[PDB]
């Protein structure tokens, strides 16, 4: 979990390099964007990077795994939301200034250590997402997926091991289970001060 | 999907329906709201009542299957989002001259006539939601959770169906399939003007 | 479990009920078959009749599930064998004294009165077959199913529960199991000495 | 497929297996004509019956040996390691039936998914689904015994080898097999073929 002074961190950062980005047609050195990043942007952990405009959705694009530091993925993220989404035209320059930023931070995903009739009681629904790896087969559901869907510890166990590819039950048979939190810091205006919000799910 | 017009009418029935059981503790009468509301509120659909204050969410409640009529549901979930939403303290009187109202609104689940081997391609990722039934099991699975959670037409149909309580497989041996859209209404300020936001997902 | 005496009968019952439906063209009287039946012949329980002639399979029909007491399972289910078998011609009266009759007698199927956590623990591979029930959906498989093919508990759970047409995790959530036992009686000669065959199963 | 004359030199083989191992407590191999089919890596199960009863089998579902080696190996265990019988002793066999089931090599489907049930043939056909390395397979009785069509047993196999069961809807492959029975008629005596595997469709 990220402190406030990281939150605000890492969406003055997602800010700076789209700004760059938007300039130079060039992603900034990642130690180099005028933000300074505690080493936990050194840690491995997906991330998504969300742009608002007018309140409506502007453009949003993440790693759900931790296949990248913080600080890579927030670069890449935040320069794909604003011009890899297909669903919207590339931001101009001149919109940043009217675009608020979002970023969500997912936590290192860590195993969790229990028997399997015990999983139910481990996984935390409205707080926990789940990756579910068996060999070489590997799935995830966000955290707002569980809350939002109606599902149970024991259904999104469940539905995370066929997302994996698995058998529904497969983690009934010892398939390793992993969870993982995230949180949300956006700006309340352009530029601005930074608010957390808790909640990844809208209802639960 | 309603007009501009009608979605201005929905968020305004969700304000003044928790205004006035804030005021007394009486749930008014829905079409005694003081609010027109044209034919398209007798539909059945399933609805959310979302409620945001200084950009953080402060409540949200709904009913995702089409059980009740719009202006209904509309209702019941205003005031459950205000005054039932577990995650939160009860929203006071003088607080809704400082929220923004929300209102996500489904379609009417229209059902998929297509053999087994042809549902896949009539399931658009994004844009549909899904409800599988079969006697009277029956699961649904919101719009957004195919787009973010990387599933595509084959995998939305198998886990909505296991969340129907079926087998995987069920769509493929002939279980019923409807689908569904939705649109969200909500207030660029206190009783003011209502924007529409076309996009149910975060990311794709 | 039959004891040898009740499981005679049913073999001699069986080949009775044939080879006096093969003659006549009728079946005789249940209860004037001319064996003595034991209150065991009025339990509902399903059961197979097999005949086998210079030993290969000539016919095999039965009832898996105890939709109707044995007795009346075993008529039925002897006539259809040497009668209703698409896979072979109808037996003549002169074969059935170079035929040998067995019969697979199942159990009342049981309720499992365990909590999932101990389900599994509650089923015994290589003696149970099992039933999953919920609601109006149900589904069976036979003992020899999870030997045979390498299932340990779980998995038999499982395929049984997806055989009902519902979720493999169903049994996980509560759904109704149920189990039981079979035992074969076999002709060792022609309308001589019935021997016990105690397993169902091929391997294990 | 193995023709009659391979047919009875696989129970042939299987018996004097189990004789000469059950004599010296050890293993060869022979003296029997085996064509090159022992060659082929196949599935296989010895079963013995003794007065009209089971009395030992064991067999390797799988195809990881050559069916020679699978018949030494099936034959000595379903004689010594069938822990649901006591071990058989020298004199037994004289009054023991052997039967051999041997399953044909297995073949992929080429088909796509939307064609894989009309593939599949209830009643002859064991499957056999993988998907990198993980695979899972049906034996043929297991469909028309407990009344299952092609998509079921489809689904069936590819949890079986640990998958979703929509994986054959998403590419999985699927190989299908069929498998044959000789048995002696009398013991060490004349070797028929039953052609049905499952007991009930």
């Amino acid at each position: 979990m990220l402190t406030e002074t990281e939150g605000r961190a890492a969406v003055k950062l997602a800010r700076k390099t789209i700004e760059i980005f938007l300039s130079k047609g060039k992603s900034p050195r990642p130690d180099a964007s005028g933000v300074e990043l505690s080493p936990v942007f050194e840690e491995y952990r997906g991330v998504f990077v969300t742009l608002t405009e007018g309140g409506l959705l502007r453009g949003c694009i993440g790693h759900p795994y931790p296949d990248s530091t913080l600080k890579e993925a927030i670069l890449d993220s935040a320069i794909s939301a604003a011009t890899r989404d297909p669903r919207f035209p590339t931001v101009e320059q001149d919109e940043m200034k009217n675009i608020l930023v979002e970023v969500t931070i997912l936590t290192q995903p860590e195993k969790i250590n229990a028997s399997p009739k015990e999983l139910p009681d481990k996984v935390e629904i409205g707080k926990h997402g789940l990756i579910v790896k068996q060999g070489y087969c590997q799935g995830l559901l966000l955290p707002q997926v569980a809350p939002e869907n109606d599902m149970d510890s024991i259904d999104f166990l469940s539905h995370t091991c066929m997302k994996a590819g698995l058998s529904p039950d497969a983690w009934v048979k010892g398939a390793e289970v992993y969870c993982f939190e995230g949180q949300i810091f956006k700006e309340k205006e352009p530029d601005g001060e930074v608010i957390e919000e808790k909640f990844l799910e809208h209802h639960h």
